[PDB]
């Protein structure tokens, strides 16, 4: 035992193991179990990071501090490192001699408790031959006879998958469920532990820093439990603050440092909103109007959703915003979204919904159910939002997906979550959801029969309503109708496309000038309300790019020249040059 | 009592030692009593306390603060969910019976199907119930169980398969939290094979997982929500008089959930549409949420009564429930505030006054 | 990678569970950073807190190698940890840290490297820097919750274009030394820009570097015939083009005439329908000229008409004339809605999941190709 276990009273008394705060009921049972006539061995079972070891060792602390029932007073708790019982072995029989020697020592002390953490690891030692499991074979009678007292500890999952197969062991200890504290209990736990962080990091925490670490961690960090989750924030903020005095920036850790740390851990930005990001955001609405012409209202809706979220007036558990972009083809429905993600500097997660035409294609978004082929793959959607929690999520031509696929978004739009096939949750609260569609267009573009042409603008009233179930629609922030582009827009579109052409040419060392007459001509020639801005690229392709490709490819316009294009008036034909 | 209670509440061990353990812990417990110098014998009440602790169930509520918490549970919920009183009452009645002891031998605390128009707090009330009671909410978006084979994610892969150690997500959630509110959202979206899992739960309080262990739902409140019948509810009839289609919505529910399912529910509660009175309450609720969000930035907010009356009058839509009201709040209050909070006077300001004129019915703003 | 290290240091500086885990896509510099810190410590490019501390890199294979008998592994494992605990100013670094979870427990037991490490991380006794990909982190580290709680995940993203150029400028001298080459400024900038435009299934820090290394390696085989030269933008372009399959610079050579005469080689084979020939010929020329569509296909043209008029023959002849692969897809075989899974594959969990997807594999194998969809109206 001398070099296999740790005397926890000795440790708790001299170095300290950090105080245990609260957990009155947890200890009440542990003691009542330890006080039983037989099988007086509690097992602390729970979610990782809830204080299972904190309690098991915390008991040693209470004993050395005298804060125990006299029954427990003066008893010694020893923690066993089973790794050391194997490190000292090699051939047959040495393990058992060593293992039993420790048991004899516990029996001889008579007033001691052994603590075995990771209790599910006591299964082992036997190998090659085996059948002698250690875990049960060397201790079943020790536990059932009351000769020794053992406190164990385990993760709830390990407990059911491993620590629960051996019924004989399952029967020999009393399980105590350690659940995670609530907000207040977490705050008091921090206050009790706080002096150790302040002492370790040479920092001090404000009342708000502590209050906030708990509330913020709960809201933003969701893969850990409260008592160790809020601590990471406090400890991390401490470690960060400790790196300031290096430039003499000695300071108290305040709520501002906590928010910076939570924001970094959760990858959700929070303080830059007060800095230059105010202008990046302020100007967002206009940068996008230089890329998508017309459609200002779509730009505003996106811009507004983002501003509210950055302002802090977002929702508590919804995507940044979620609206469907409907309209005629070639009007900037996907273009504004692509540009939004560029303007914001964030990842664009683009899915083509045309690929999800069968009901069973949902498995590509979620992953196969356990037990199936594609299980370890995970889901493509849930994974995309996990790697990039701050993103623009674009679902192109959503009306092409099998309609049951839309059901996947009900919980996304409403709770910001989606659960993958491993049970992990996607978190969409920092994702802008944009879905585009051509629903209703075929109808809006149809001519009616009669003397008076009917106004078919109520496409929203039929196709959008028939396609998207009421519960889907009632979760959208908006349904935004993109219009056909006007001729004023076409002129802007043509200018835009010519610039794109100029850039491709600049990269080849040549440049292009187009006269205004030539531009107006191309705009006038290509406009077709029905196809939006889509054909303008073809008009440019035929009137400017084809001529240029011949000049670029066969030597007429290569190194040494530039091309000027002008329109004549007689034929309205374009000129070219060098 | 140790013997007859252990067989009812402790189900992972055989009786000899299972009952002795109750006796032994009760013994140890009583042994730790005369430290206060109060000598004890072990009565039925001490046995019941031990079983309650071993089985992870509630003991006796009348002398507890739980008595008061339970007594006015309906009142607190009515402050969060307006209207739909009958749903609130059904939930609290089932709970009271269970704590009263007038429960079921082997069934969930109660089992309800929440049906009705959208935007009505079918989900909202369940979420608040778990908060009001202080217990874990176990959620399961049923839209994610659309294929016959998705059942294995609820109960785990069969042994020997790639998803065998993961276990089931449902049985594990229940095992970890035996006393909980279990919410199954949009249950009608799940593949019907899923309902077969629910039928046995509703009748026995239990599911066997892929490890052969059982989840005990005896202390779980089971609420599942649905939109079955909504498209029909919102349909307008042909004629001069619009018809009440709630009767057809039920026909839709009865086609999705077969008699075998329906007979295992304690109730099917058809939630009604929200009234204008409710909207006024809803608007105040949303404004308060806004005020809280603003307080977090150090900004106070006043909204006049007329501004409230107007927002409520503007946003009400009987068919869409309360969800649109939040849209009204975003456009009339949050957007203006975001600009002031982000680029203007409220950054280090801290105050905003909102009222409207009568001539334009436009809102005021500013520090 | 200043911020990536700032966080790593802040994690190492924590009181407990001060073990950063570097998680990211492959080829993004995760291990470059962990080794980079050892480099910075030695060079004095780190806070005094890290200064003078030793980072050791663990060979899991040598730790497990030879551990026969019951107890040798456990002994070696513990000896290592003891040595680290007695150093007091060291950090252990583990590549592919998810593999520690698979350390050899001898038999049916659970005593292995992860179970033996856990208490020393919780206690703050030792410091470990881990490294794993987002996929290995998800399928391995994410599952062992207790171990995962002892690491602080650092999210390492792919660098920008400007950042990639800068790492090349820093790394460059070693490629120059290794290959006996020198790289021009244009060569470096282009490796990054071109790799971004043309090389898929890789991340920048690696993608640009791979081009620099190969181009250096190409030039390394020139002064064997004493064709000594530097690596210019043209050489970088050639290397990327090897992968991209359509060079932007060779278009200026004999390729100009191969392309110029394309229209006539096709007119002599397909008669009438000159307009189809022109449509195809022009699309290619623009694409080779550089007047492409940035992200769209070379061109997409529906050929409609009476039978026996050369609609598929001209496309077949095009692929022949160009010297490129013809990918054929008979649309009549996709006569039903569900037949789409033949083109892209079955969803995960379904029979045939690992069979592939005919269209996506055809295109992936042959990036430069003519894709012909016969009788599209029959799909
Ligand atoms: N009363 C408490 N005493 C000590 N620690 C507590 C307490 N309550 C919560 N904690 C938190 O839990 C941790 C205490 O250590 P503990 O051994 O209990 O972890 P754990 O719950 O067993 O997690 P794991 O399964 O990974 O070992 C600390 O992060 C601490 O912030
Ligand atoms: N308002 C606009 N300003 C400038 N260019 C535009 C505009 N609208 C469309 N375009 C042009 O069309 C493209 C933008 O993509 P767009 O949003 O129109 O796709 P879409 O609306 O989804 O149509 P589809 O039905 O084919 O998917 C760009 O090439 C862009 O030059
Ligand atoms: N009776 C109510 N009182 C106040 N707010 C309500 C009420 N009912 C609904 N709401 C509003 O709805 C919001 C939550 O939506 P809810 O949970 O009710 O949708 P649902 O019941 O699931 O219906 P569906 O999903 O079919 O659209 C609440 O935050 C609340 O603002
Ligand atoms: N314009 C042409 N000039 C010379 N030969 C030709 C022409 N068209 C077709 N042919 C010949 O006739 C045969 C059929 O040609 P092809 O398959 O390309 O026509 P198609 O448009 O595909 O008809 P289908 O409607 O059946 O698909 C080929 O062997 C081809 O050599």
């Amino acid at each position: 035992m001398e070099n296999f276990t740790t005397n926890l009273n000795q440790l708790a008394r001299v170095g300290g193991i950090d105080p245990l705060i609260g957990r009155e009921k947890e200890l009440e049972r542990a003691i009542q179990v330890l006080c039983r006539r037989r099988k007086n061995n509690p097992l602390l079972v729970g979610e990782s990071g809830v204080g299972k070891t904190a309690i098991a060792e915390g008991l040693a602390w209470r004993i050395v501090q005298g804060d125990v029932p006299e029954v427990m007073a003066d008893c010694t708790i020893y923690s066993l490192d089973i790794g050391s019982l194997l490190a000292g072995t090699k051939y047959r029989g040495d393990f058992e001699k060593r293992f039993k020697a420790l048991l004899k020592q516990l029996e001889q002390d008579t007033n001691s408790i052994l603590f075995i953490d990771e209790i599910h690891t006591i299964i082992g030692a036997g190998a090659a031959s085996g059948g002698q499991v250690d875990a049960a074979n060397l201790i079943k009678p020790l536990l059932s006879s009351g000769k020794i007292r053992v406190i164990g500890s385990t993760t709830y999952q390990e407990f059911s998958n491993i620590f629960e197969k051996d019924r004989a062991l399952a029967r020999r200890f009393q399980k105590i469920d350690i659940t995670e504290p609530s907000i207040e209990e977490t705050v008091q736990i921090i206050n009790g532990l706080k002096p150790k962080y302040e002492a370790h990091h040479d920092v001090r925490y404000t009342a708000k820093a502590v209050r906030a670490a708990v509330e913020l961690a709960v809201k933003y960090i969701n893969d850990r439990h409260l008592p160790d989750k809020a601590i990471d924030v406090i400890d991390e903020a401490g470690a960060r603050a400790r790196l300031m005095p290096v430039s003499k920036r000695k300071k108290t850790v305040n709520v501002a440092d906590i928010e910076s740390v939570v924001a970094r851990i959760a990858r959700i930005p929070e303080k830059s909103v007060s800095q230059s990001d105010r202008d990046t955001l302020k100007n967002l609405g206009d940068r996008l109007k230089m890329l998508v012409f017309g459609q200002d209202k779509a730009i505003e809706a996106l811009t507004e959703a983002i501003k509210m979220a950055r302002a802090g007036l977002g929702h508590e558990h919804k995507p940044v915003g979620s609206f469907l972009f409907a309209g005629p083809t070639g009007v900037g429905k996907t273009e504004v979204t692509v540009q939004l993600s560029k303007a914001l500097g964030i990842e664009l997660l683009r899915f083509d919904m045309s690929e999800y035409m069968e009901r069973h294609t949902v498995s590509r978004l979620i992953g196969a159910p356990p037990g199936y082929v594609g299980f370890d793959q995970g889901g493509l959607l849930t994974d995309a939002v996990i790697k990039h929690p701050h993103a623009v999520l674009l679902l192109d031509e959503i009306e092409k997906a099998h309609p049951d696929v839309f059901n996947i978004l009900l919980q996304v739009m409403d709770n910001g979550t989606l659960t993958d096939n491993n049970g992990r949750k996607a978190d969409f609260r920092n994702v802008v959801l944009v879905m585009t569609t051509n629903a209703g267009v075929r109808e809006t573009e149809r001519k009616s029969i009669g003397l008076i042409h009917q106004d078919n603008s109520t496409d929203a009233m039929e196709e959008i309503k028939k396609i998207f179930t009421p519960e889907f629609r009632n979760r959208l922030d908006n349904i935004i109708w993109f219009d056909h582009l006007s001729t004023d827009v076409i002129h802007q579109v043509v200018d835009k496309f010519i610039v794109e052409l100029q850039v491709q040419l600049d990269q080849k060392g040549v440049s292009l000038e187009v006269s205004q007459e030539a531009r107006n001509w191309l705009a006038e020639k290509g406009y077709d309300r029905a196809m939006g801005a889509r054909p303008m690229a073809r008009v440019i392709q035929d009137n400017l790019k084809k001529p240029l490709a011949n000049e670029l490819l066969f030597g007429s316009l290569v190194d040494g020249g530039q091309v000027t294009v002008a329109l004549d008036k007689e034929k309205n034909e374009l000129t070219y040059g060098f």
